[PDB]
């Protein structure tokens, strides 16, 4: 089984290719990492296994979901440290995903109920609705288009959070540049129609993610940095007229950064829509990238094996199946039956129900 072939992700020696995909679970009450998260990650940690955490706030204005962890305060750093130690004790490698939602927010998630920030004043349409703290759904508001000074500030937020992540003991961080969030709002031409140096051409649309990655790279080292994008996913009205070209353009930026840094990023992480055309899009991005490639989106044991075997990806990340199967790695290795997951408890707040109460093997 290819999934259990060792792999060197930079300085990190992984014993298998099954990765825990980053997943927002909303158990981090008041944006503070709780003990429950420790139990959760520890249940899924394996020796030499790679784990990516739920999206984590880089500032007070970066959230769009309830009770998601942050890492911009020393209090959050101290709490994260406890979780990282528990995970490291099992011999797992873990990265903290830095997440800023941009316009995918609500005044209820913003300080002083201010408006969410974005690349333009374009709001997500009524085709989508945001999950509110009380479990109902609300209207995505019109965002405030930021200037270049504020853009530099946001980049600084990523840099600080990355350092905080290292201070907490994380092996690295992953820049969440996909699924229609802040970075994707600058990338996609369906959204970004700015007239300044951050808009217009594809080159300009890629400026933000380039500066964000360079900033974190300069702060903690390329090998401790992973980057996630989803050029072919139009979630939250974030579509581009030429996904493959957008993807290849981001890839060129990453290769350029590595060469200029004289080091390689931990990896490029790409989420695909879920068929032959999509699979060709993925492989094309991978072939263009000088480094480790992590594929995600609707993968199964069989599809994961096929991916590594056909050389389509070095590592495979699982989300939903990892929610209901804490020992997903072991089950995949023994090819044991998987348990079903309950979507109703994907984003609830209980520290146990639908979070750490999914059973281990029979
Ligand atoms: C409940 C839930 C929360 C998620 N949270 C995040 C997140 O915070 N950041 C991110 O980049 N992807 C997130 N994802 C997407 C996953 O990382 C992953 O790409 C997706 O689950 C892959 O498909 P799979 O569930 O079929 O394995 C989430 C998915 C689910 C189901």
């Amino acid at each position: 089984n290819p999934l259990f072939s060792p792999y060197k992700m930079g300085k990190f020696n992984l014993s298998h290719r099954v990765v825990l995909a980053p997943m927002t679970r909303c158990r981090a009450l008041n944006n503070i990492p709780q003990a429950a998260l420790g139990e959760y990650y520890e249940q899924r940690a394996t020796a030499g296994g790679f784990l990516i955490t739920e999206g984590t706030m880089i500032s007070p204005t970066s959230a769009g979901f309830p009770h998601v962890p942050g890492i911009f305060t020393k209090e959050q750093v101290r709490e994260w440290k406890k979780i990282v130690d528990v995970v490291h004790a099992k011999g797992a490698v873990i990265f903290c995903q830095l997440w800023h939602v941009g316009r995918a927010s609500h005044e209820v998630y913003q300080p002083a109920g201010a408006a969410p920030i974005s690349s333009t004043e374009k709001p997500i349409s009524n085709r989508w609705r945001i999950l509110m703290p009380d479990g109902t759904h609300g209207i995505y508001p019109k965002p405030r288009a930021i200037g270049t000074y504020e853009i530099s500030q946001v980049v600084e937020d990523y840099r600080r959070s990355a350092l905080n992540a290292i201070e907490a003991g994380f092996d690295g961080i992953e820049i969440h540049g996909a699924h229609g969030y802040l970075i994707d709002q600058f990338l996609k031409d369906g959204i970004n129609d700015r007239t300044d140096e951050y808009g217009g051409s594809l080159a300009n649309r890629c400026k933000f993610i380039t500066q964000v990655v360079q900033a974190v790279v300069s702060a903690i080292g390329a090998d401790r940095v992973g980057v996630r994008v989803s050029p072919a996913i139009d979630h939250l009205d974030a579509m581009d007229s030429n996904p493959l070209s957008l993807g290849l353009a981001v890839v060129e930026r990453l290769n350029k950064i590595q060469l200029h840094s004289g080091s390689k990023l931990a990896y490029l992480h790409v989420t695909q829509p879920r068929e032959e055309e999509e699979a060709r899009l993925m492989r094309t991005l991978r072939n263009a990238y000088q480094g480790t490639f992590i594929c995600s989106g609707g993968y199964t044991r069989e599809l994961g094996i096929e991916a590594v075997a056909q050389g389509d990806a070095d590592l495979v990340s699982y989300g939903r199946l990892f929610i209901s199967n804490p020992d997903l790695v072991m089950r995949i290795k023994l090819n044991a039956p998987l348990n079903k997951y309950n979507r109703k408890t994907f984003y609830t707040q209980d520290p146990v129900v639908g979070y750490t109460d999914y059973p281990f093997l029979q």
